């Protein structure tokens, strides 16, 4: 119903509004549980361990241009917005790494030719507002419709592939500036970071990791075990992230002689480089007049943001707000898109970074106000969300708490939260069958009304597609992935039904 | 009924050779399966690395008299003989804590007194010997009858609690010598040992014991999962704890900067001490005389040990042979007796040292040798024995492969021995229903026909006397550790029956 086309322009816009509304003092009464405050914290750590890296990131590209002050304004303003007034509050705006590879793509392709990049991103900002505003006119949400299981399951598969991925290189990496030597120098400096090898560094951060991604698996065993009376057993186990989080910091904290990377944040809410650029960005120009060839051919860019973050937001909006996952108040796709890319827009007037609903965080948030009885109910409401954008904004002021948690805490973490969000997609489904004896296979459609050897075809073709877009996206066209995702709409519906039945198909893929 | 007094002399020892005997050729041809072979690499670590550390340690104590040569050159000849000729093949023989404590304390004594040590050891050895044959000769094995699931459940929850502990203590010794510090001393001397603290062995080792009890444990788990094809995941399942330690070994020889504590043999077979005893020791003295008061008073020591020695040997048959691991050959109270304490007092005779029936080592033999289908069969052989001992005497031999072997993995190895010989004591069981609520109580008939609260108080009281078990082990008199163990004997047939009906103990208490 919310997925259709209707005459009257902005109607999509306003169908959602008029489903989702209605339920906002639900919403608001409807945060006072446990389980709201231990997925606050859980996100807010998920949320703001992401976003110092990637300001950190963004202002080592650039030229201090855009850094962790302004991706952190940025991400709380946008988030305490989006969960006052989306459709789908529990969705969760920051920045992603497709949106990093475009921002440091422009800012060479500005050194290049000489223009300034802060003004080309306020335009472009500017054409992704118009953009958004014709789409939702419209109805272009609607496209979504025809983006079928198939292209969710592989889009997942593939974020949480890359999340792990990413934890583990970070791990690696961790371990590459530290190798494991003999002998090390004495009295190293660490004043911007430590100059040279560490001793027992590398070896804490990953037992550290292990630790955290352990007690994370324990407690989540535990919340399904029966080793305790019902409330406290619950309560305990909707609170292990937490529980985890505060272990590991206090063991962290009873070792003094051994460094281990913690978080990073700045003193005060002020722009990176003061020099470079102000708090409100001039349209024309800070220091030389923007010619109107940019002006106008800021679009194509614009059309690839406009792009990458629609994709991205909406087929994050189709997995956490499927039937299966038991959400009964609806989710609204043209208002939550009209609100990110027009709030990104306005961040860019701003100098601050646009940014999209990520995938593996929102997945997340789902999962940890997910009510397990089978899913019995979901937690929706607007609270946690806003909760967790004002800690992120207000994560300046809290330097002392966030100065003393380890980041291999935090890698433990990502690796749980990856590893969980694998977790309900079909797809790795039918990857631990790939291996199991067709004895073994559970009782469902897809494996009875289906040939083992065209399931396990099935999978091999959804493989393949992976492994194509995990090649372009390690390849230096990084910004094609969603495209070629989106090659893998017309497969589904033209090339596949040529090499299986129109059954197989309905049974394995299927809302 | 096996365990029975017969009117003939020697009754019991010639009931156990006329039964097992007969079923000599089919341990022989019974141990041509993968399932043996993984269970004699892992019975050969799991024997030859706490034969190592004991040995260690009574060279430590002693003035090399007792070393770790003599100790494997005795457990590997006792081993052979024991397999060859002992009713239970199962049983592996092995140097215990309480045999070293009272190793220690003899020690002591004779040097206070100033007589020979080692002669001391070898007229013990025939007061042993003595006392076997007329326990033998009286069926003084048939006292074990009054043994009853109560002594033998909390003697193997104590002494799994203490291999746990033990594994527990070494990890925090290793990191107590080498402390996690900011700077280490440069051109460490490591010749005999490690002289100061070393960078990154405390954590590498923490690492690598983490990782091969969590490859054991998902080996474990997969050889009961449902992935792969049967025949194959059933073998990959037998051989779990050799990939651990092969997986982790590799690990640490990828490693070549970091320093792990590994595997010390020695070279050749020869006396620790060469010139303080030879390798055939004079009862009547080395150098001085041999007075005949302790000729005649050493009966009170040696019939201390021939109580620690009988009671865990019989104690562990009881736990190996219950009728509820599926073992059908039979079971031998008093050969096996005999055959232990006699070849104990023959390596006194030697120069080295008693080996009593080990608790642990026994129990992972049969759970390595046992088939999972619910215990499906157990597969009883002498080979597996045999190749044990047989690989252990020529460790020697094998000097560069053992040195390639961290001791970390050893630990994990052992944690994993330990939590695994945890498993299928109904003790433990109650101690997990402890916590759970009464709702989740398993079906058996100590959850129905008994309350919940007059089945905590029993576990209590059990808890109770495994309290007083590691207060009286942990405090020098250790010695006595085995006669309170004996005080629970009493403790269920007279002072049991006044708190607990008759149909609670029946059920509570069951062989
Ligand atoms: C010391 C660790 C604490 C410990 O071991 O608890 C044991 C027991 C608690 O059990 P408790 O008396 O509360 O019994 C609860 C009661 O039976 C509820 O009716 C059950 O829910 P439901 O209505 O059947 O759905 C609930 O099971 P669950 O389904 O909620 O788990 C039961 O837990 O005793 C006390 O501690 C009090
Ligand atoms: C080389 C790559 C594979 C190419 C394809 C080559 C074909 C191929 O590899 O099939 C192997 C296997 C077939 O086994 P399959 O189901 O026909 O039957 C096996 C066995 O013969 C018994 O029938 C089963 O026991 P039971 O009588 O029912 O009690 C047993 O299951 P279990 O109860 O004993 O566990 C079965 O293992 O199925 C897989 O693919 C496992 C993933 C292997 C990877
Ligand atoms: C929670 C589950 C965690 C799973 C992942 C485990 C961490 C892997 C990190 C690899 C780092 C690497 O290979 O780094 C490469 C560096 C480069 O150093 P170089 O230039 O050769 O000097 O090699 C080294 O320092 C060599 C020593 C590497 C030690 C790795 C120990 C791994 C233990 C695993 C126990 C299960
Ligand atoms: C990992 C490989 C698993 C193979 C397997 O599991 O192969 C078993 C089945 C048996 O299928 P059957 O009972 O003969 O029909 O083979 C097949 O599906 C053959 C086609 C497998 C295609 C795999 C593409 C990736
Ligand atoms: C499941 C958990 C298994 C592992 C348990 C290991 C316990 C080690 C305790 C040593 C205490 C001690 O005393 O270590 C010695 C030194 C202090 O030396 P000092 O007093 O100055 O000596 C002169 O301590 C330390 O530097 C503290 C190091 C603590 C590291 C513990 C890491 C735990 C990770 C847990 C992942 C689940
Ligand atoms: C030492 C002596 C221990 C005696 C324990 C008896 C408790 C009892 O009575 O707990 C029985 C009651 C209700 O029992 P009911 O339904 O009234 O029978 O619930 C239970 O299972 C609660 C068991 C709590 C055990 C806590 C163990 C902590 C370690
Ligand atoms: C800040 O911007 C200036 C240009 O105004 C640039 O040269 C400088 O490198 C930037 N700061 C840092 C720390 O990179
Ligand atoms: C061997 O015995 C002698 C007796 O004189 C003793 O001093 C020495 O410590 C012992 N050990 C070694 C290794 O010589």
């Amino acid at each position: 119903d919310p997925l259709q086309q209707t005459g009257q322009l902005f109607g999509g816009l306003v169908r959602d509004i008029r489903r989702r509304y209605p339920y906002y003092l639900s919403d608001i009464t409807d945060a006072f549980s446990p389980q709201v405050l231990a997925a606050v914290i859980f996100i807010y750590f998920a949320a703001l361990s992401p976003a110092i890296t990637f300001g950190g990131l963004l202002g080592e590209k650039t030229r201090n241009q855009m850094g962790v002050s302004e991706l952190l304004i940025s991400t709380a303003v946008q988030g305490i917005l989006f969960a006052l007034l989306g459709a789908q509050p529990l969705l969760v705006v920051g920045f992603s790494g497709p949106l990093l590879v475009f921002e440091e793509a422009f800012f060479s392709f500005c050194e290049t030719n000489g223009l300034e990049y802060i003004v080309g991103r306020v335009w472009i900002g500017f054409w992704l507002i118009l953009l958004v505003v014709l789409v939702v006119a419209f109805e272009g949400s609607f496209l979504v419709r025809f983006i079928s299981r198939y292209t969710q399951e592989i889009f997942s598969f593939l974020i949480s592939l890359i999340f792990i991925y990413e934890t583990f290189s970070k791990l690696i990496k961790i371990f590459q500036d530290h190798p494991l030597q003999k002998t090390y120098n004495y009295n190293v400096l660490m004043v911007p970071k430590p100059q040279g090898p560490l001793p027992n560094t590398a070896l804490l951060s990953l037992v550290l990791m292990a630790g955290t991604f352990f007690f994370a698996m324990m407690l989540r065993k535990f919340k399904n075990s029966s080793y305790f009376p019902g409330k406290l057993r619950r309560v305990i186990g909707d609170f292990g992230v937490p529980i985890s989080i505060l272990i590991m910091v206090l063991v962290d904290f009873f070792i003094q002689d051994t460094y281990t990377q913690k978080l990073s944040v700045p003193d005060g809410f002020k722009v990176s480089n003061s020099s470079a650029r102000g708090w409100v960005i001039h349209p024309l120009g800070l220091r030389s007049e923007f010619p109107i060839w940019m002006m106008f051919a800021s679009a194509l860019p614009a059309l690839l943001v406009f792009i990458l973050i629609f994709l991205e937001s909406q087929i994050t909006t189709l997995i956490v707000s499927k039937p299966e996952r038991k959400m009964v108040k609806g989710s609204g796709f043209h208002l939550d898109l009209l609100l990110v890319v027009g709030m990104g827009g306005v961040a860019a007037l701003f100098g601050m970074p646009w940014l999209s609903a990520t995938t593996v965080r929102s997945v997340t948030h789902a999962n940890a106000l997910t009510v397990m009885g089978q899913i019995q109910e979901v937690k929706e409401q607007r609270i946690s969300g806003l909760l967790v954008a004002v800690l992120v904004g207000l994560s300046i002021l809290m330097e002392p708490i966030l100065s003393r948690i380890p980041l291999a805490v935090l890698f433990g973490i990502f690796l749980y939260m990856g590893v969980t969000s694998l977790s309900g997609i079909q797809l790795f489904d039918r990857i631990l069958l790939l291996f199991k004896p067709p004895k073994y296979h559970p009782d469902v459609p897809y494996v009875k009304r289906v040939k083992t050897w065209r399931m396990h075809l099935f999978t091999g073709i959804q493989i393949i597609c992976l492994a194509v877009l995990w090649v372009v996206k390690s390849t230096p066209a990084s910004l094609a992935l969603p495209f070629v995702l989106i090659l893998t709409v017309p497969l589904r519906r033209v090339l596949l039904p040529l090499i299986f039945r129109n059954v197989e198909l309905q049974c394995l893929d299927a809302d």
